[PDB]
């Protein structure tokens, strides 16, 4: 069933955890030479 169409639940737990995986990613690609 619908969740209220916006449930902060799992969605603010993990757009949290996506945060921390996006700005390692960039860390390790920017700042390499190629």
């Amino acid at each position: 069933c619908a969740v209220e169409l916006r449930s902060p639940g799992i969605s603010r737990f993990r757009r949290k955890i996506a945060k921390r995986s996006i700005k390692t990613l960039e860390h390790k690609r920017e700042n390499a030479k190629e």
